[PDB]
């Protein structure tokens, strides 16, 4: 197994996947690494199994259809994995914890949002459809763009949103377009 966490790339108290060489800190994995379970399979392995059991699940889909799916176990897992893929980027640190807004010439957003809030919402089963999760994720970046206006720091939102969107298209097998 790897000697660093797959998400944050640090050593520490790591839990090792039994079906692949990845390792994780307890709370870097999503969901948090389960108490018992030997063997243990990580989220990457669990997603791969879904695909293998239903190869047709990789045929292209319309975003509008994906968003209306109810959050049954497989869609729950896919959203957890997509959230994890965002945390895998180091620029996610800017969006992880609760923001505050006091900048000359800007007003804070009406509905603040952050990664750890989405993480909690998923843990507590607060989303009934994929749309709920995707709307909160996109709102993180939209709030950032709006608040930072022409400061070059706005680009961090564009960057992390692009990681989100690329992974959303991959995980939910959105039909490729130009
Ligand atoms: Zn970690
Ligand atoms: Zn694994
Ligand atoms: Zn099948």
């Amino acid at each position: 197994n790897s000697n660093i966490c797959e998400v944050c790339n640090k050593w520490g108290r790591l839990f090792c996947c039994d079906t692949c060489p990845r390792s994780f800190h307890e709370h870097c994995h999503i969901p948090s690494v389960e108490a018992n379970k030997n063997p243990w399979s990580c989220i990457f392995c669990r997603i791969k199994t879904i695909q293998e059991r239903c190869p047709e699940s990789q045929s292209g889909h319309q975003e509008s259809e994906v968003l209306m799916r109810q959050m049954l176990p497989e869609e729950q897992l896919k959203c957890e994995f997509l959230l994890l893929k965002v945390y895998c980027d180091s620029k996610s640190c800017f969006f992880a914890s609760e923001p505050y807004y006091n900048r000359e010439g800007s007003q804070g957003p009406q509905k603040p949002m952050w990664l750890n809030k989405v993480k909690t919402s998923l843990n507590e089963q607060m989303y009934t459809r994929v749309e709920g999760f995707v709307q909160d994720m996109r709102l993180i970046f939209h709030n950032h763009k709006e608040f930072y206006r022409e400061d070059k720091f706005t680009r961090l939102g564009i960057q992390v949103q692009d990681i989100f969107e690329k992974n959303f298209r991959n995980i939910f097998a959105i039909q490729e377009t130009s």
